[PDB]
């Protein structure tokens, strides 16, 4: 849907279409994500029930209702604030050589004759690494991997409640249980004023809101380099940094994000109404030929890249250092294990939302 996007693009870039508002043009989405005040991420009641949850009245609901990421400000900076350095410069240096040496492991593990990347190397590296950085014990994996399924960003689909009501019952016991033994990082939540809800809530994004999308971007980038053909050019000329981002855009792990009005306001040439929500198609936006020359093409070291995968404003991703360090230590690993690599099957996730491979079997030449 990339034509239908650029068509948007030119001809409508802010359209209604009856139920809901969406944005395809750099200049809009980011305008959107940027001015929270007209256009708000409280999306799940937080704002309504802080008052009560502060004060205990409200004593059990869904946790994950209740993250910065449905928050704006001054709620939205006081959550933040307090893991603002988690992926701090230093912290990521530090953890350099735990990040190559764990996808050097899970690399020793894949059979070179025909295996599985996603399950092997891009699945457990970011869960792995985020068990690390939260203290929470890494012989959880599997289970990590099925709570996983719940980040946000993946849209409720029929006959799941029972399935989903397990991992909840499952994740919120585990949480509870280890909210005491982690890291500062999550000693500094516990020991907050928040609510119980809220810390639980807090702390599940943290576990969860980077591993299917941090392990989409590694599936993605073993793609496009391997159908564009800069597997070579990337290790002959380094351009990993730069290749690493023009896969954010090009083939971002998050297509859209939403919003809603916080009043009427005028964006482009519509006034969108109070309490419309508003579809920002950051898949859209990364292609925005205004911004992005020959922006249907992959450059590999394409230079400078404002792509907004990671979104703009005061959400702007927490973990975006973290993943491009785990993404760029898993791609430089990887090449440096092959000499030719194959792809000889691959299964993509059902979502509109979360852009990624549930499978990649692969042939290599060491
Ligand atoms: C390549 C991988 C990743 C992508 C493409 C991604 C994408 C995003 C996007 C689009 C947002 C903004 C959502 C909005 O504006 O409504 C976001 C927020 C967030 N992400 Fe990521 N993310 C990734 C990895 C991670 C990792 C590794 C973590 C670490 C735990 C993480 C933690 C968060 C948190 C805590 C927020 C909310 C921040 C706030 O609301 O201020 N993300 N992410």
């Amino acid at each position: 849907m990339y034509d239908w996007f650029s068509e948007m693009r030119k001809k409508d870039p802010v359209y209604y279409d009856g139920n809901i508002w969406q944005v395809f043009s750099y200049r809009y989405t980011k305008e959107v994500l940027n001015n929270f005040s007209k256009f708000s991420s409280d999306l799940t009641g937080y704002h309504e029930r802080l008052e009560d949850l502060r004060n205990g009245k409200i004593r059990f609901d869904i946790p994950t209702r209740y993250t910065m990421l449905t928050s704006d400000p001054p709620l939205h900076d006081e959550l933040r604030s307090m893991s603002a350095d988690i992926f701090s410069p230093q912290k990521l240096q530090t953890l350099e050589t735990f990040i190559r040496e764990t996808t050097r492991s899970l690399l020793d593990s894949i059979d070179p004759r025909e295996d599985d990347i996603v399950k092997k190397l891009a699945v457990p590296l970011p869960i792995i690494v985020i068990s690390k950085i939260l203290g929470l014990p890494i012989e959880d994996k599997e289970k990590f991997k099925e709570w996983s399924d719940l980040v946000a960003f993946r849209l409720g689909k029929p006959g799941e409640i029972f399935e989903l009501g397990k991992k909840y019952l499952e994740l919120i016991g585990y949480v509870k249980d280890h909210l005491n033994s982690g890291t500062e990082v999550v000693s500094r939540v516990v020991n907050s004023n928040l609510s119980d809800i809220e810390k639980l809530g807090y702390i599940i994004l943290l576990l969860i809101a980077g591993n299917e999308t941090t392990t989409n971007l590694i599936s993605n980038s073993v793609i496009d380099f391997t159908r564009f053909n800069l597997w070579q050019r990337i290790r002959e000329e380094n351009l990993y940094l730069k290749a690493i981002e023009e896969a954010l855009r090009y083939s971002p792990p998050v297509m859209r994000t939403v919003r809603k009005t916080k009043e009427r306001v005028k964006l482009g040439d519509q006034t969108i109404e109070e309490g419309e929500y508003v579809r920002v198609w950051i898949a859209s936006a990364n292609r925005d030929e205004e911004v992005f020359h020959d922006g249907e093409k992959f450059i590999p070291d394409r230079n400078p890249n404002p792509h907004l995968s990671f979104g703009s404003g005061i959400h702007l991703c927490l973990g975006a250092p973290l993943a491009r360090l785990e993404a760029r230590i898993a791609i430089e690993e990887f090449s440096k294990r092959f000499r030719h690599i194959e792809i000889l099957d691959t299964e993509k996730v059902p979502n509109e939302v979360l852009n990624g491979y549930k499978r990649l079997v692969v042939r290599l030449k060491s």
